[PDB]
């Protein structure tokens, strides 16, 4: 279904300029980090994949850059859920198992801004709380009471 192409690298902050760390080695928050600390502002390694809904065209995998995770989407109890998840560089998506670490990269050109959209959870998207230090999730009403707006800088 997917092939690996490349992997690029982007600074990533939500539309309030809040940025992502690594809360712990499961759970990515979202906050204003401010001076100095020693927090340590989250990067992606953005892996593009070719193919061989609202989905579209730049199938992507994130890496959390430096940690060896990828983001994924799957059922936890009842409800989508975004986790992360130990896994190596993936040449290919090929099972819909493996779609869970796909997304789609919607950008607004004219505007310089990113949303992403599940593969395996069509119609949700990367999100986060309107409050800081609350984890990154996935929600089917993106930017309503969250913000699942997003600019990357590479």
């Amino acid at each position: 279904a997917f092939r690996y192409t490349r992997s690029q690298s982007f600074d990533i902050f939500d539309i309030n300029q809040k940025c992502f760390v690594l809360e712990s080695p499961t759970q990515l928050v979202a906050l204003h980090l401010q001076g100095p600390s020693s927090s340590q502002k989250v990067r992606l390694n953005i892996a593009l994949y070719r193919p061989r809904a609202g989905t579209g065209q730049m199938p992507v995998a994130l890496g959390i850059k430096g940690y060896k995770l990828y983001m994924s989407c799957v059922m936890s109890g009842t409800e989508p859920t975004l986790q992360l998840e130990e896994a190596d560089v993936m040449r290919d998506i090929d099972s819909v198992e493996l779609t869970r670490f796909i997304f789609y990269r919607l950008d607004s050109p004219a505007e310089g801004t990113t949303r992403f959209e599940s593969a395996a959870f069509p119609g949700w998207f990367i999100c986060t709380s309107l409050q800081p230090r609350q984890p990154v999730g996935i929600t089917n009403q993106p930017d309503q009471v969250n913000i699942a707006t997003y600019k990357l800088s590479g």
